[PDB]
């Protein structure tokens, strides 16, 4: 089957938050705010759910700016992973236990501390293109094959549980 995701990242007109995994999965790497949707939550409740946890803030809204599909070889879960965007953020950003945030100017995205994945379609959501993303790994993040394709709109998978 696939378990499904979200993914949101703060972007501002000249800087973007990420955040910091602190410990476990991933630690020491940025990357943008999301988690695993759960059962009994729509999809948007759970991206401002997991923003909520792991930064502290508090959105007007969310941007479909993107879909992501990771495989992995031997796993037959794949990952539906639903981009968000959004400039309207309320309060003031403080870490979790779990994650770190803090702002980073556009032109110094620290891409070498983050997933592989994000060097191919963060470009994009920084230039305002919407994209549909499928990346094959193998291991924690080695990248077997990709394809990444701008839209004029992202598609509605109508989840029904979600
Ligand atoms: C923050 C982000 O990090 C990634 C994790 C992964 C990832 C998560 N898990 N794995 C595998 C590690 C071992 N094999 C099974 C899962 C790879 C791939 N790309 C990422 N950008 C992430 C995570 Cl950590 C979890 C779910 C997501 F939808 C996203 Cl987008
Ligand atoms: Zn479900
Ligand atoms: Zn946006
Ligand atoms: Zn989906």
């Amino acid at each position: 089957a696939s378990r499904l995701y979200t993914l949101v990242l703060v972007l501002q007109p000249q800087r973007v938050l990420l955040g910091m995994k602190k410990r476990g999965f991933g630690a020491g790497r940025w990357n943008g705010f999301g988690g695993k949707v759960q059962e009994g939550e729509t999809i948007e409740d759970g991206a401002r759910r997991e923003l909520q946890e792991e930064s502290g803030l508090t959105v007007d809204a969310l941007h479909k700016v993107g879909q992501i599909v990771f495989e992995f070889v031997g796993e037959p879960e794949l990952m539906d992973v639903h981009v968000f965007c959004t400039d309207s953020i309320q309060g003031t950003p403080v870490e979790s236990d779990e994650m770190r945030p803090c702002w980073f100017q556009l032109d110094q995205i620290p891409f070498k501390d983050m997933w592989p994945d994000d060097s191919y379609w963060f470009p994009l959501l920084l230039q305002k293109k919407k994209f549909h993303g499928y990346f094959k790994f193998q291991g924690q993040d080695t990248i077997l094959d990709y394809t990444l394709r701008e839209v004029d709109t992202v598609l509605e998978h109508h989840h029904h549980h979600h």
